[PDB]
């Protein structure tokens, strides 16, 4: 029927005991002596006693100061009971409604949030998620408001302000440029919560972002001077090995060596890189003949498996490479010669002069010709000028020595330098007829 | 059902109105839309919107601050009417009681009070009641206790203060002693009567108090001694006029004089009041003596006419009253003086001395007696010695003014003094009988017959008393017996019969008594020729 307005009494209302709420009243009284109960968790169920009535009168009284957190709302209920015992009112309905306090500083999910970040994270850039709970009602208050902060990044280095927590998400990001994992690569953030929009109760937590790795660094020689030498005919020989300093984290792609020679036309170097080391293993990768060119001042850059990031800079090494002249065997030229002679030619008489080349520009060498597949010893070539002449009567009907109207003979020119290279080269003397004879 | 309890705001109110009284609901309204609304004095009906109540909310307010005095209840009433029309609940009695607040200064039902007190009553009377009233609540605050208090006496004496006030009755009452009517026959007084049991609100009225009127002052004798002359015999003549001033109410029994002498044994004077001055006339009730007093000193005191209050000493006054000698006649001693003398006194000699006093005591009076009554002139006085000696011959049977046996004279004796004053007595001179008489017969010219003779009885006379009268002895010596006898007809003497002894003359007829003859020679009697 007609009832009563909620009622409101602030948590914590703290006092002298107890207090008065409202007084109830059945028009009964005056018909008898009415006697008073209310009843209802908080009265005579749990918490009883908070709320009593005085029999007599009917005024409704708060015992003790409040807490909502712990009970916000009791239902109870009063009763008007006449003297006689005969119950005169239908019970009626008393709620009380315990309103807020900021009795509840915030608090953090964790006691300690980490997170991690790229070294080179773009300012604005979001790294991390912190949180806290307040325990006062967000909903009719702003003492549930809470308003993360950041109050300390240790080391503060580069800036004291790398990051940032967005106030009331609690997302931390990226403020700054300067992020070095190879500078500073754990960042401890002291983060904390405050209710009342941050003007209210304050709670501190932390947060730690460990700054990752990037390929940030390129790998440097030292120094970017070397030398060294091959022999100058010889292949896969190790010209020098060169070292470099990638900065960036160990053994990781963005760390490990490409070296690359940059002025090789004739494709004729190559340098592998050691694994272990990285370091530059510089070898040939075609045998460098010597006389085109006595030195090689070649350059030699550096990279990593994983390419650069951002703007590349590489680094690069000059060895001055130097090849030695090696004693080559000289080169009858030509190697296959073909000569006419009569067979009735006479004995002791030139020839031809058959020569050889000398490959090795010492502006000091000598040659030695002789012969050694004489067969039939008709020839005798000229040890000094590679001359030839016939030492015997020759005949064109000599058969078995004259495989087909055609005498090969082996002649060689050896060296005269640093071991003894010997060079071969081959005359065909061809003799026409001069009855087991040839046409006409 | 469940109601709500009654409200209360303290009357006159200041804050910022309007103010929130209660808030009420209906429990259907969250199944209907309801719109409350209260009626009734002060809502809807005058006074109005004193209380009002807001329509979706049901918070009672008021508007105005309240005026216990004015209306000291509300009742009201609340109706919930759903957005439907239909009233979604039943009238709720919402009862309102003002509080109260000191804000009606007392006030005395009288502008000026009235009263009286007799003079000189005894401290702790009470002369009479006051009284004020207050509008607040004297149920339930002081605010209506009031506390008599008296402000101002006029005048301030004898003494500063002579009424004392009854806190919280009103009663007025003498507090000491000293009220005179005499001196200051009404006070005025200024009572307050003030709130919060005297110390609230003060407010102030006039009292008045006469003293009246007791007998309380003496009447006193302006003049103490007095002085006056009467005469000796009259009676009720002023002597004097006693003066007397008394303070109290004039004409007041508690004023009127009465006046009393102490030498009053005899009760010869008496003092009357003049009506209107009160004083004292003295009169006689009684003749003085002059004789027997000389004068008078007499004390009157003067009372009042009604008794006196406690201490009562009476004022008296000495009135000398010098009485005046009048001549006053002279007696004779006796004044019946009775004598027995013979008829035979001889001419010259003294009766008596017949003598007066005299009654006027100054010595310078003389006694002189003059005769002044006898038909006879058988008297003489002496004008000295009032001697009475004869001067005739006294006859005891001179019938003519010797009445009876007695002859009587009338004696004065005058005197010279202020006035003449004169006595009188009465000379009672019995004169004895004497026999100087002597016997007759009666019919002198008697008459008889010639033939038949009838018997006469012949009367004898004889002025004399006895024993010089009665025996009678008659004989005739000058002839008889020539046809003549007498016989004593009485027994004892009074007369005789006379007849003829045989068938004119004059008889000459001796008579006496004791001895004393006489013939009577009258006997002219004819004889006549009759037949009896
Ligand atoms: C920053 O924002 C990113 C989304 O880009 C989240 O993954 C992270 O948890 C932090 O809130
Ligand atoms: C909150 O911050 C304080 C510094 O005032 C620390 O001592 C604590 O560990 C928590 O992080
Ligand atoms: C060093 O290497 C760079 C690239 O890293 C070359 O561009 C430069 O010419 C030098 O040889
Ligand atoms: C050879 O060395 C020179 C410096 O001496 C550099 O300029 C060049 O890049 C190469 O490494
Ligand atoms: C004035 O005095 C009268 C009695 O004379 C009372 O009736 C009244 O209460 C007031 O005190
Ligand atoms: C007293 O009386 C006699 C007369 O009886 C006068 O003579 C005298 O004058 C006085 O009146
Ligand atoms: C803090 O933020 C977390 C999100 O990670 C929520 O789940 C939590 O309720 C609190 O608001
Ligand atoms: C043999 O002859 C040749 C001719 O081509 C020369 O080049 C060589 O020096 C040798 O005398
Ligand atoms: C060329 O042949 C000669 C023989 O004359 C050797 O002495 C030399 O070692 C090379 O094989
Ligand atoms: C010339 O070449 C021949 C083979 O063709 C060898 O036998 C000789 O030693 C020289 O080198
Ligand atoms: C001369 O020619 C012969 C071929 O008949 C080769 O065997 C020799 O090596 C040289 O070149
Ligand atoms: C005191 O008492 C007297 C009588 O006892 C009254 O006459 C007077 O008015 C006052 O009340
Ligand atoms: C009471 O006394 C006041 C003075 O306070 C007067 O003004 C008033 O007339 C009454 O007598
Ligand atoms: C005057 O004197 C007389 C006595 O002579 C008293 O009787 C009276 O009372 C008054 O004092
Ligand atoms: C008359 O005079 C006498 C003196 O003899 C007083 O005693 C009395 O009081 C009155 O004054
Ligand atoms: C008459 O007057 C004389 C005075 O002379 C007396 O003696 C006599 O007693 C009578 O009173
Ligand atoms: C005595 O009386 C006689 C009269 O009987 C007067 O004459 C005389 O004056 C006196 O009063
Ligand atoms: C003497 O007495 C006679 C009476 O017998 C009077 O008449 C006379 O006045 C005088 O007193
Ligand atoms: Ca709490
Ligand atoms: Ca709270
Ligand atoms: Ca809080
Ligand atoms: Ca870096
Ligand atoms: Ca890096
Ligand atoms: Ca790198
Ligand atoms: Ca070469
Ligand atoms: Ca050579
Ligand atoms: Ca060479
Ligand atoms: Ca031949
Ligand atoms: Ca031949
Ligand atoms: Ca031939
Ligand atoms: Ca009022
Ligand atoms: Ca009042
Ligand atoms: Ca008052
Ligand atoms: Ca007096
Ligand atoms: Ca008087
Ligand atoms: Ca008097
Ligand atoms: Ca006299
Ligand atoms: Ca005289
Ligand atoms: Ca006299
Ligand atoms: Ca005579
Ligand atoms: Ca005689
Ligand atoms: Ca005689
Ligand atoms: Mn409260
Ligand atoms: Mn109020």
């Amino acid at each position: 029927d007609w009832v009563i307005p909620p009622i409101s009494c602030p948590e914590n209302e703290k006092g002298e005991f107890p207090k008065n709420l409202v007084q109830i009243k059945s028009n009964r009284d005056k018909e008898t002596k009415v006697f008073y109960s209310i009843t209802g968790q908080g009265a005579d169920k749990p918490p009883v006693g908070v709320f009593i009535i005085e029999r007599e009168t009917g005024w409704l009284k708060v015992t003790q100061p409040l807490d909502r957190e712990a009970i916000a709302k009791y239902i109870l209920y009063s009763h008007a009971v006449s003297s006689n015992g005969e119950a005169v009112e239908d019970p009626m309905e008393i709620v009380i409604t315990v309103t807020d306090q900021n009795d509840n500083r915030p608090e953090f999910t964790q006691e300690v949030f980490e997170g991690s970040v790229a070294e080179g994270a773009v300012p604005g850039t979001s790294v991390m998620k912190v949180s806290a709970t307040d325990a006062d009602d967000d909903v009719n208050t702003y003492n549930a408001a809470i308003a993360y902060t950041i109050v300390s990044q240790d080391p503060e280095l580069p800036h004291k302000n790398m990051f940032t927590v967005n106030r009331d998400t609690g997302v931390i990001s990226v403020l700054t440029s300067g992020l070095d994992r190879e500078s500073y690569p754990t960042y401890t953030l002291v983060v904390q919560a405050a209710d009342l929009q941050g003007e209210g109760l304050s709670t501190t937590a932390k947060a730690v972002i460990t700054v990752k790795d990037i390929n940030d660094n390129a790998p440097v020689f030292n120094p970017s001077t070397y030398q060294g030498q091959v022999p100058e005919n010889e292949v896969n020989a190790r010209i020098a090995t060169l070292k470099v300093t990638d900065d960036d984290a160990p053994n990781t792609p963005a760390w490990k060596a490409v070296y690359t020679v940059v002025n090789d036309p004739d494709q004729q170097f190559v340098v592998v890189t050691d694994p272990t080391t990285n370091d530059g293993i510089l070898k040939t990768a075609k045998g460098l003949d010597f006389e085109a060119k006595q030195q090689y001042i070649l350059h030699v850059r550096v990279e990593n498996e994983e390419p650069f990031e951002g703007s590349l800079v590489p680094s690069t090494a000059t060895v001055t490479v130097d090849v030695v002249d090696v004693n080559e065997a000289p080169i009858f030229m030509p190697a296959e010669r073909r000569v006419e002679v009569p067979e009735d030619f006479g004995v002791g008489q030139e020839i031809t002069s058959y020569t050889a080349r000398e490959p090795d520009t010492f502006m000091d060498q000598k040659i030695t010709y002789r012969i050694w597949r004489d067969t039939a010893n008709w020839l005798e070539i000229n040890p000094e000028t590679g001359a030839i002449f016939t030492r015997a009567e020759m005949d064109r009907e000599d058969a078995e020595h004259v495989k087909n109207s055609t005498y090969v003979a082996l002649i060689i020119a050896t060296d005269d330098g640093s071991p003894i290279a010997t060079g071969t080269g081959t005359l065909l003397l061809v003799l026409l007829d001069v009855d087991p004879d040839l046409p006409p």
